[PDB]
């Protein structure tokens, strides 16, 4: 059987199958000591133990596989790749790796992987780094999004349209209806375009809402707590961006919405330390460089693939590191989108600011058609103010489709 | 036979070079490596092998040919230059070199130039510095600037005509069409000027649009994303100004275009931390950018240098509009955008009352400056918006000097 597999069983019939299988009764063992037993026992027959893991290369040499759906922690059950095995294939950060694992020695409680079969999803011969891939203004296509809240879906998509590849900046001031917001977006992304794998990251964000996104957020959804060390909030957006960046060179599509890229700035001010040691305002500046690199790595490849994030930048938080981080962070996104706060205080869901909201290039992502529409709504909103704008749009908007709406108001 | 003709080479073609000269199983290998084997069995016979680069010499004196198409960045197409080949040449900060280099050989790990053959696209030892040489106002030539992109340069040239040797600041607010006004200079220089060696430089430009620079401006495009840090951008701005002073100091014209001389500045107060903050930058790291913005002067010796950058302002942070404050009254063009005047949907976008140029009479014939006075007395009472639709319903019907006698009639 495959080693993430014995995990996946509960543990009441995992005892039952080692049972008979020649163990004792290993209820009072833990759950782990109940996996190592089962490949100690199958260890008796030739190729009876798989494993499936996520790449990840420590600074030393050597590496370890972290699954996904633990959010690349760490822990015994992660499979030991020799410095060598990577070196061997040229394997690299974020590459899925299916490989034969051998059963380990005594006293060494590491999964030794003694060869690899599938990566990538793809023979062991397999390319282009993103690095290498050629950008373009990445707006060819365009990410499209009755019910209430499809409301949100309708007023984003007209407000700033999203593309394949795009860098979307969603500034959220305090209680402005950051997390359900993007949840409207995440459901709704995942059903307009099944091609595109969604894998929603989570910095600095509060225990009870992982559980919510793991249950309305539908992909990969990993996240890092503030229970956890602020090395970890690191670790794991690497890991995530890495992957990401990985499939683009295959040309999949992979679209990433990070709910705080201003605590992932602040995690990589602390992990470096201070290159600059210069500008003052509570960051290193040579150190913002490392966050950047989250937000540049999201580009529409021509060669084939996408990699579009939207991140969310906090604001009036009343610290100057977060207003610091937003300000070094401003002109890098090509979409901006401001869920201004006077709107969320009138209770209409949406929030948001038709007026500063807007998209560049909007022409190669929108038909000629719908910009024509775009512009007389900006025509009506730009002397109208944001906050009885916006629950204009959404009454009119409940009752047709964005086509429709503008098939009705031709008069 | 020439590195810089492998690199623009493709690979397929590469493979049947490597397996005619003797190598086997050369598919696998990495493009530089697929070079090197090229290079380093070619090694059968001398003179054979060439570079070309554009010098860069560390704070330590080892020189670089670093490669223009990836910006002067650094790397394994690297070629190296001694240190004593600098005091024979009396090798240059920019000076761009092409000589004939030989494989590296082992214990050193980079590609050694054998015999410069040219310096700065002439002899070997063809000198005088730009830092001294003579400086006037810089207006005795004019760059001048019919179709929909003439529209557009034809405004600029009414309300601040650019010359030879100007200093160009042209305060252009977000989503006011910075990039596109800026490629619109670019691509009306290479046509009427192909004279003059445009050179385009971004900094702290997002990796979308530079490939977009790339193809429409036609001269090479140097620039750095943000996704590299601070002291990548002090690199590649000051590899642009040093290239630029020399091939100038060879009585060459030289037009640089600084997307935002204000990022230019957000790095270099970064990166300096030599020890005052007057709105929270360092008082002493905005000289390095005034260093950049100085050098554009016309030469009496001959040559004019002409920088043309592009101040942003209303950016929300404090410290950008401090950038402008302390380089505000250096700037030789004014060239105003507004944001209102963009957000109206009306292209141009350009603030005329206060966009100007000083001494535009000795850019200008006496026929010509008449009718800029009585432009400048029609639009001086008109407002922001009400100046470019004048301006752009009548020159929809003449081209320059013909809408004078529609404004006559």
């Amino acid at each position: 059987m495959n080693l993430t597999e014995l995990k996946n069983t509960p543990v009441s019939e995992l005892i039952t199958l080692g049972e008979n299988m020649g163990l004792e009764n290993l209820a009072r063992m833990r759950k782990q000591d109940i996996i190592f037993a089962i490949l100690k026992q199958h260890a008796k027959s030739g190729e009876d133990i798989f494993g499936d893991g996520v790449l990840e290369i420590l600074q030393d040499g050597f590496g370890f596989l972290r699954s996904a759906d633990s959010s690349y922690l760490a822990g015994p059950d992660d499979i030991y790749v020799s410095p060598s095995q990577i070196r061997r294939f040229n394997l690299r950060t974020g590459d899925t790796i299916s490989g034969k694992i051998r059963p380990p020695k005594e006293g060494e409680r590491y999964f030794a992987l003694l060869k690899v079969n599938e990566v990538n999803f793809d023979k062991p011969e397999n390319n282009k780094i993103l690095f290498e891939n050629l950008t373009p203004l990445h707006a060819n296509s365009r990410l499209r999004m009755g019910s209430t809240e499809d409301l949100t879906a309708r007023v984003l998509d007209l407000a700033s349209p999203i593309g394949r590849g795009q860098r979307g900046l969603i500034v959220a001031p305090p209680k402005a209806g950051k997390t359900m917001l993007l949840q409207n977006i995440a459901q709704s992304i995942a059903y307009n375009h099944p091609d595109c794998v969604l894998m929603v990251l989570l910095i600095d964000e509060r225990p009870e809402e992982v559980t919510e996104m793991q249950r309305l957020v539908k992909g990969e959804v990993v996240a890092s707590t503030f229970d956890e060390p602020a090395s970890r909030h690191v670790q794991v957006a690497e890991m995530v961006i890495e992957k990401a960046k990985r499939l683009v060179e295959h040309k999949k599509d992979v679209i990433i919405l990070l709910d705080s890229i201003t605590r992932l700035a602040r995690a990589y001010n602390t992990v470096v330390p201070a290159s600059g040691k210069v500008l003052t305002g509570g960051v290193d500046a040579n150190a913002l460089h490392r966050p950047k690199r989250f937000f540049g790595a999201a580009r529409n490849v021509e060669e084939g693939g996408s990699l579009t994030i939207i991140a969310t930048a906090l604001i009036d938080t009343g610290s100057k590191m977060d207003e610091v981080i937003y300000e070094e962070f401003k002109g890098t996104g090509n979409m901006e989108l401001h869920l201004s706060r006077k709107i969320a205080e009138k209770r209409v869901f949406p929030a948001i600011d038709y007026n500063r909201s807007g998209t560049r290039k909007e022409e190669l992502l929108t038909t000629q058609e719908e910009l024509q529409k775009m512009w007389i709504l900006r025509k009506i909103i730009h002397p109208m103010g944001e906050i009885d704008a916006m629950e204009f749009l959404i009454n009119k908007l409940a009752m047709t489709k964005t086509n429709d709406d503008f098939f009705e108001m031709m008069k």
